[PDB]
């Protein structure tokens, strides 16, 4: 399956589907050890997925580009998604994102 | 349609790309993708499937991207960046490149 369409699960985890977490611009940086191991089976996956864009919003909100590099032709994307301050779960959302962003830095 | 959080909206002829996601333009967190036909049609665009094949699943969005969180006077924002490789062995690769380039920064050529 094309990388962008893969779904990580316990049987095909985040590392298998998307590579090890790391600091390089080509690597993903998101997920603690539990999320990496379980993917969409993770107990808080719905609270993470609520921030992922629909296909329409991915192409609607993002700055899209095309780059040719030695490894191939790449569709680049960047953007920002605002959290809802008024959501009663806002503080829990902040804690959850903080637990996963750059979590790999403290892995043994 | 408009009630959904921005990232979950689906543009259509009735609720188009401008209405759902704002005018296309050059600013840092402003969308730049879509020619006039796609802007007015959203997912009703007849070649939408050939664009959507490059959009990430929720698992891949959080798996592939560089994710961050920014707090500013406008709120708390989840930032993302990444890149998705086109398959240059696909016989349709050339047409995929043409289609994507047709929409990238197309807004520069019309009001």
């Amino acid at each position: 399956k094309p990388r962008q369409k893969r779904t990580a699960t316990k049987a095909y985890n985040v590392t298998q589907a998307f590579g090890r977490r790391g600091p390089e611009q080509t690597q993903g940086n998101f997920g603690d050890q539990e999320l990496i191991r379980q993917g969409t089976d993770y107990k808080h996956w719905p609270q993470i997925a609520q921030f992922a864009p629909s296909a329409s919003a991915f192409f609607g909100m993002s700055r899209i580009g095309m780059e040719v590099t030695p490894s191939g032709t790449w569709l680049t994307y960047t953007g920002a998604i605002k959290l809802d301050d008024k959501d009663p779960n806002f503080k829990d959302q902040v804690i959850l994102l903080n637990k996963h962003i750059d979590a790999y830095k403290t892995f043994p």
